[PDB]
């Protein structure tokens, strides 16, 4: 019970967490957090995805505006936070994609990565769609 109140660090810079634990103040001054990227306070910055539903192509089309907040947060030398309402399924999804292009994994093996590193991980069937969805474009947008 007591796990649920931390964010988990998924690599530097990078922390995955819920609504509730986006409270634990003190572990965001102490790993240095300064942004936050809300899927689905004014004293940060912020990035709000607005993603609705599983269905259709809605996290698939903000992947890049996120893989841009992240990747500017990691130039600052600085933590982002990325948050989800129950922190077990949009927020995963997103930090799969980001792996995916910055470390060049495959889905499976971003997932699982982040799996191991997170036990909660839910992510509904819609949402792995568009995983792959986006696992093709980066096929081609990065061939020879």
């Amino acid at each position: 019970t007591f796990p649920t109140l931390s964010p988990t660090q998924i690599i530097q810079y990078i922390h995955l967490g819920s609504f509730l634990n986006a409270h634990n103040v003190d572990y965001i001054h102490n790993n240095n957090i300064s942004s936050i990227l809300l899927v689905g306070k004014d004293q940060c910055d912020i990035l709000r995805l607005d993603i609705v539903s599983e269905e259709g192509h809605q996290l698939y089309d903000s992947i890049p505006n996120a893989i841009k907040f992240i990747i500017r947060s990691i130039q600052r030398k600085e933590g982002v936070l990325i948050i989800s309402g129950t922190g077990v399924n949009k927020a995963p999804a997103i930090v799969i994609a980001f792996l995916m292009y910055y470390q060049r994994l495959s889905f499976i093996n971003a997932f699982n990565k982040v799996q191991g590193l997170y036990p909660l991980i839910d992510i509904e069937s819609g949402f792995i769609l568009q995983l792959k969805l986006f696992e093709k474009k980066l096929e081609k947008m990065n061939s020879e």
